[PDB]
């Protein structure tokens, strides 16, 4: 028993289409289990807009590579039973599974409709900028291929209220549905945030609302998940998802995991949507992504003490769910904002040393992402895993005193014999700092789990060590 979760984004922006994904992850299972990850955070299982869609370009959320629709059977990942055999596997092996939930949007409609339209202004959506007239979108979803099968609810233009295409005239506009209002609440950048990309659904509909909560429980049951991770939610109203949440935990009998992605490089903001939420679930910590992200970008004039500062697990740790990257910030994606080679050690430790917030290892990191010469970091972050895993228990120490130098410490588990840790780096010239370790490991002799440096460091009496770091690097001495 015990604790110290980690979990891993299975899946990059630029993995092949060869449908083995599914495959993949089935024989990884035991792999990653042992590493020290305990949770799975799938991409978008069923069918998008074509075969080799991510995911967020969704079309039938109820085919999970299974019907031949878009032209293809399988998804990008695989096939419906590949997918359930891999679940089987990671379940077995101890890791819960968590599912990408798109309810945002739907994209890839099987045929155009004539719908009363009016331009907004992109900048404020609340603001038209033409008269209404009539427009062809794409928003009509006969799944033909499904016949039916899990459920006959078909999607037509009034379920929507919005696109950014009209057929008719060929053009590119954020469009409003006449007479029908944006989405709230949401986020308020451009005045209303609403509308995205693809068929933007309206949830004032009732039956809207339920399809959705009729389905989420037909996917949770299904693939027999542990908890999802919710999509664009700050361009869903925020008052649904809530509701949505509360009606999964309501059919489900097993616990799940909520955590949802509100992109924004502002606390406030994600304190606002958790309170909205009455916190019954988690963010990721963009502030945090962007926080490494600045470091990374600066070098070592970045104030290494401000590095948590503004992040959301600075705030409310319980629940942040803390990451370096992903298929949004890996480089050429829409919100790029890579963490470099160099710094990215650091960051990680610093999601994965200490004892607020669930970290969360990304797949391009873990495998690299060959697309852009990136390579694999598996070393690198197999050590913290193992840190994590194994280490990081007990009562924590800080020691952001310092612009370049900074580091904290975990004085380990009566539960968890060896366990402790010393976590320092510098994101500039290196140095060495003394940190308390507790008393009770007195004696004991240190040493770098990533091997960055050979110091050795001895625990005196009252329960102090000197530990050391070079130039734009991290160390976790522990005791093995
Ligand atoms: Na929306
Ligand atoms: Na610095
Ligand atoms: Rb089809
Ligand atoms: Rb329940
Ligand atoms: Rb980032
Ligand atoms: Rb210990
Ligand atoms: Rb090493
Ligand atoms: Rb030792």
């Amino acid at each position: 028993d015990g604790l110290n979760g980690t979990m891993m984004q299975y899946y990059e922006w630029h993995l092949e289409n060869d449908g083995q994904h599914w495959n993949r992850l089935h024989d990884d299972a035991a792999a990653l289990s042992d590493a020290g990850i305990t949770a799975i955070w799938i991409p978008p299982a069923y069918k998008g807009n074509s075969q080799a869609d991510v995911g967020y370009g969704a079309y039938d959320l109820y085919d999970l590579g299974e019907f031949n629709q878009k032209g293809t059977v399988r998804t990008k990942y695989g096939t419906k039973a590949q997918l359930e055999r891999a679940i089987g596997s990671l379940k077995s092996n101890d890791i819960n599974v968590y599912g990408d939930v798109v309810m945002n949007h739907k994209m890839g409609a099987d045929f155009t409709e004539a719908v009363q339209a009016v331009q907004v202004n992109p900048t404020n959506r609340w603001q038209d900028i033409s008269g209404a007239y009539t427009i062809d979108a794409w928003t009509g979803f006969d799944f033909s291929g499904r016949n039916n099968a899990y459920s006959d609810f078909k999607w037509r233009w009034f379920h929507f209220n919005g696109v950014d295409w009209d057929q008719r005239y060929q053009e590119n506009h954020i469009f409003r549905f006449a007479n029908t209002n944006w989405n709230w609440r949401v986020d308020e950048e451009n005045g209303n945030y609403d509308y995205l990309l693809g068929s933007n659904i309206d949830f004032s509909h009732p039956e809207v609302q339920d399809e959705l909560k009729d389905w989420g429980s037909w996917f949770t049951d299904e693939l027999d998940l542990d908890g999802y991770r919710l999509d664009a939610i700050k361009h869903i109203p925020f008052w649904y998802t809530s509701d949505w949440v509360r009606h999964q935990r309501n059919e489900a009998d097993q616990d799940l995991f909520v955590v949802g992605e509100y992109w924004k490089d502002d606390v406030g903001a994600l304190e606002f949507y958790l309170d909205e939420m009455n916190w019954e679930m988690s963010l990721f910590d963009v502030p945090l992504n962007y926080n490494f992200y600045r470091a990374s970008q600066q070098g070592g004039s970045y104030d290494m003490r401000n590095i948590l500062r503004g992040s959301l697990v600075e705030a409310h740790p319980m629940h942040a769910v803390t990451f370096v990257d992903n298929h949004d910030t890996q480089p050429g994606e829409s919100l790029e904002s890579w963490v470099a080679d160099w710094f990215k050690p650091l960051a990680y430790a610093t999601i994965l040393t200490r004892e607020g917030g669930y970290p969360n290892v990304f797949y391009g990191d873990y495998y690299g992402i060959p697309n852009d010469n990136i390579s694999a970091k598996k070393d690198m972050i197999d050590e913290l895993l193992d840190a994590r895993q194994n280490y990081a228990y007990g009562t924590q120490h800080d020691y952001f005193d310092h612009w370049d130098v900074v580091g904290w410490t975990r004085e380990g588990s009566s539960s968890r014999p060896n366990s402790g840790l010393a976590t320092i780096m510098s994101n500039g010239p290196g140095g060495s700092k003394w940190m308390y370790v507790g008393r009770q490991n007195a004696g004991q002799t240190w040493t770098d789990l990533t091997g960055n440096n050979g110091a050795s460091v001895t625990i005196n009496g009252d329960g102090w060590g000197e530990f050391f770091t070079n130039g734009g690097s991290v160390s976790v001495y522990v005791n093995q």
